[PDB]
């Protein structure tokens, strides 16, 4: 999946320290465990073939 | 083990936005792969003993 993510750093902007400006990302997600539920635990198409 | 990191957001009270004040994290981190090669591919002997 891809959701929602935020990377920022170092403005090299103002003044007064602490700074960091932000950028918004595009971002990779990957499930492990709610995606092997759907492949195992909610459908059950896959686990009827194998056996 | 226990490293370093960022939690960050909202310094809350520029006319810009995109200001964003650092705290700083006491951090469970975690190996999980130099912690498997550690456990079996560095040093053999749980292997051994599991043998």
């Amino acid at each position: 999946k891809e959701k929602d993510a935020y990377f920022y750093k170092e403005s090299k902007g103002f003044l007064k320290k602490d700074l960091y400006t932000r950028y918004d990302y595009k971002a990779p997600y990957i499930s492990s465990d709610d995606a092997f539920l759907a492949m195992f635990y909610n459908s059950d198409v896959m686990s009827k073939e194998f056996k």
